[PDB]
């Protein structure tokens, strides 16, 4: 729904950031960096959880009009 | 004349501790062993270069003892 989606490309590109930096040796900005990508995950987790979670409570069923289709 | 050797050996084994420090992730650590083995490194030349500028200044020389030796 809009949401996993984006979280999951921030955590891509933090990853990236961090490759970066450990190649280059700027352990200062990589351990800001890694602290930050366990925020990302934390919330990520939970984020998808009350999605599916949320899916349970309706049952999508066929009708005519999908048939129709 | 036991001081390029002893600084090179602390030289060897913080090169292998900032290892432990990267794969481990603990990148607060990694900065302090960095700076640590440029400081090092920085001795290590200037050692290097009077240990040789030491030795230019004499001229070994052949005494007649070594050849009866």
């Amino acid at each position: 729904p809009n949401n996993l989606k984006e979280i999951e490309q921030e955590i891509e590109k933090v990853k990236n950031e961090k490759d970066a930096a450990v190649h280059a040796q700027e352990f200062e900005n990589a351990a800001n960096l890694r602290d930050k990508q366990t925020k990302l995950e934390k919330q990520y987790e939970e984020a998808k959880n009350e999605w599916k979670n949320a899916q349970n409570g309706m049952s999508t069923s066929l009708s005519e009009e999908d048939i129709a289709e």
